[PDB]
């Protein structure tokens, strides 16, 4: 019906900062060092005062040692604070039960995972193994169905309680496997680690995975952020409904933001909170990572999370009151670039590849995900019709969408699928539906949609909903100008097509509950890592499991009503996950891209590059760090390895020479 092509080449972006590519094992290693050191005030005011055990005792036998060769500026010195500004608000501290801490790096900093992938932007190979993190090493069996995972041994939580396999097993069994619990990020279902995957304890520092497929090495990426980040079981397990009289809601809400010094495996601990103002994190004295000189990390003693807006993060970073920003809203690009143009600017700004994409996602579940009424179900059936999706995508003037956010070389024509900024992208495999409004109007008439009341808007046939006008709800995040602008644009464009679209503008936490719960027709969404990197959370590319897809989930317990193209997509993703051949993998992502964009798994809105804004006083910030690839730049820059020269240090500490207090007390100890 439509004359498809490939998307036109965008204006050549000279992608600012260049990456110094290194091999995978240049960053870190696990080993015992002859001696260890820490800030002098800890030894003098805490150890010598009998307030804290000596350093060698608080550390594991073989801590994670950062190698100096990879450090952009070398070994650091202690002091200073990294100041962050966020548009999110904390729900509480129960990350594994799906509670958000406010985003913008806070949960990234608090929740350490089995593996780590965000610093992999600097490693050149599409067959790279994720970095060891809480899992120090792992071995595959000869058949490739068994994965033996060795954990960091002798490490402790920020409260001094031992970290071991029991924390890993409580997360797997009582957060992932438990159907009533949904960990933060919305992708921690058991099938995300493969359908039929089991995990068992061997001993206190050894776990064993059993997979149906042979060598599905891609699941090591799923073991990174956000899907495998264990919580303190000694604190969380007594609150869990299986071991208490608590409901699942009571367990999820057992640790509100006012609960202080929540145990973490991260570099800093939350010590202070003031509603709609600030969150203060203080150095974790039990942190299990050190530099080559034996200095216990982090170098920075404090971290601030100012509770403001996402736009204000860009404002404060160029002004110098904030130290970091991911410039990701095109409406803020010109104002930020003008301010960064000054040689006296306190921060540096660098654009990366086009890895920020937006998609229109349609709910594909006709089996009752989100318990829809007669109207909702009729929309599910329209969404599932290929001709309907072809009309919606063809009715979008993508050049006008791009220009509505920012004029210039930033935006690129984005039909949907894999981001043009990743190596796995193939332009020739991307199906582009050019702007054809008349063809789109004709396509809808061809499936029995016509204006029966004379208002120009199309009606359902007499048999469906009494022949009333078609009305579609559109779920949006109200925290961003970009999301709102795209939602408003979609309403106006669909009105030209004869479709009435109604905005459902919700805050981040309400938006997540409506999305993951299936209570939506359509939704405007910024892409996650699977479309910007392919290799990070590959299971989210298709409905490989009942809850792995963002737009096609099944309610527990009903089976997935997959359309043939979705099953073809699920087979390609499964093949790629278990593929050991680089040429085969590249080819599978070409097939995937073709199936996705021809059948319109989602509908692309726009794609553009983001910019990393970092305060100039910070040392060890890697050159060319993207804002978003394997994860957000807050993770990619390795914040525990950042330092400031003594003569350049700011005096921003709110709890100087203080350490975190006890969980549920009492603020910092002093
Ligand atoms: O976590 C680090 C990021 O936090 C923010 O994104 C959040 C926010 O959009 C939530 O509402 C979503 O639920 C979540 O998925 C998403 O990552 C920043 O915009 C981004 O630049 C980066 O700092
Ligand atoms: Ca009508
Ligand atoms: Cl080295
Ligand atoms: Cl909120
Ligand atoms: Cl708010
Ligand atoms: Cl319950
Ligand atoms: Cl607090
Ligand atoms: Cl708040
Ligand atoms: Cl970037």
């Amino acid at each position: 019906a439509f004359e498809t092509t490939t998307p036109p080449e965008p204006p050549q972006f000279p992608a600012e900062g260049k990456i110094n590519y290194v091999a995978r094992d240049t960053i870190l290693e696990f080993k015992a060092l002859p001696s260890y050191s820490e800030p002098d005030w800890i030894t003098e005011k805490f150890e010598k005062a009998g307030k804290l055990p000596p350093l060698k005792e608080r550390l594991p036998e073989e801590p994670l040692v950062y190698k100096t060769g990879n450090m952009p500026d070398g070994v650091g010195v202690y002091g200073d604070t990294m100041r962050h500004v966020v548009g999110g608000r904390p729900e509480g501290w129960n990350y594994i039960a799906g509670q958000s801490q406010g985003w913008g790096g806070i949960d990234i900093a608090l929740s350490e995972c089995l593996t780590r992938t965000a610093p992999l932007f600097q490693v050149d190979a599409k067959d790279t193994e994720p970095l060891p993190n809480l899992a120090k090493s792992w071995e595959w069996s000869e058949d490739g169905h068994t994965l033996t995972m060795h954990l960091v041994k002798g490490a402790k939580w920020s409260d001094g309680e031992a970290f071991n396999a029991d924390d890993v097993m409580f997360y797997w069994e009582d957060a992932v496997v438990d159907p009533n619990v949904s960990p933060l990020g919305g992708g921690a279902s058991p099938e995300a680690f493969g359908e039929g995957t089991t995990l068992k304890k061997i001993d206190d520092y050894t776990v064993e995975w059993t997979f149906k497929a042979a060598f599905p090495k891609q699941y090591l990426y799923t073991m990174a952020y956000p899907s495998f980040c264990p919580g303190p079981s000694h604190i969380l397990k007594p609150q869990h409904p299986k071991y208490s009289k608590n409901t699942y809601n009571q367990f999820k809400n057992a640790f509100p933001p006012e609960y202080m010094n929540m145990p973490v495996m991260g570099a800093w601990v939350p010590v202070s909170y003031r509603p709609d103002d600030l969150i203060v994190l203080r150095r974790n004295p039990y942190y299990w990572k050190v530099d080559e000189k034996g200095q216990q990390l982090p170098y920075l003693n404090e971290v601030h999370y100012k509770l403001s807006t996402w736009a204000d993060r860009d404002v404060q970073a160029v002004a110098g009151s904030g130290d970091f920003s991911n410039l990701e809203q095109p409406e803020n690009f010109v104002a930020s670039l003008k301010r960064a143009a000054d040689p006296n600017a306190p921060a540096r700004l660098a654009f990366g590849p086009r890895l920020i994409g937006y998609n229109l996602q349609m709910n594909f579940s006709a089996n009752g995900w989100g318990n829809p009424d007669e109207r909702g179900q009729a929309i599910r059936e329209l969404n599932r019709n290929e001709v309907f999706r072809q009309a919606v995508t063809s009715a979008l003037d993508r050049k006008a969408i791009g220009d509505s956010l920012v004029k210039g070389p930033f935006t690129a024509i984005y039909p949907g699928g894999i981001s043009s900024g990743t190596s796995f992208y193939d332009r020739a495999s991307t199906v582009y539906y050019p702007f054809n409004l008349e063809g789109a109007k004709a396509a809808l008439a061809s499936i029995g949609l016509k204006d029966t009341d004379g208002d120009g808007f199309l009606n359902f046939p007499k048999e469906t909903l009494g022949g009333r006008n078609v009305e579609i709800t559109l779920l949006v995040n109200n925290g961003y100008a970009t999301d709102k602008s795209l939602a408003e644009g979609l309403v106006g464009q669909m009105a030209k097509l004869g479709l009435r679209v109604v905005i459902h503008s919700l805050d981040s936490n309400q938006r997540d509950a409506a999305h993951y719960g299936g209570q939506f027709d359509w939704l405007v969404r910024r892409n996650s890592t699977e479309l910007s990197s392919v290799v990070q959370n590959t299971e989210q590319l298709a409905p490989v499991g009942p809850r792995t897809s963002w737009n096609h989930r099944s309610p527990e317990g009903k089976e997935l009503d997959l359309m043939p193209f979705e099953k073809e997509m699920a087979d390609i993703v499964r093949k790629f996950i278990s593929s050991q051949d680089n040429a085969e993998r590249a080819d599978l992502m070409k097939q995937y891209q073709k199936v996705y964009t021809q059948n319109l798994y989602t509908i692309g809105l726009t794609e553009y590059p983001g910019a990393l804004i970092v305060n100039k006083r910070f040392s060890n910030v890697p050159q060319g760090t993207p804002i978003f690839m394997f994860n957000w730049a807050e993770d990619a820059i390795i914040r525990e390895r950042l330092w400031v020269a003594a003569d350049k240090q700011g005096k921003y500490e709110l709890f100087p020479q203080q350490l975190p207090g006890k969980p549920g007390e009492g603020g910092p100890i002093n």
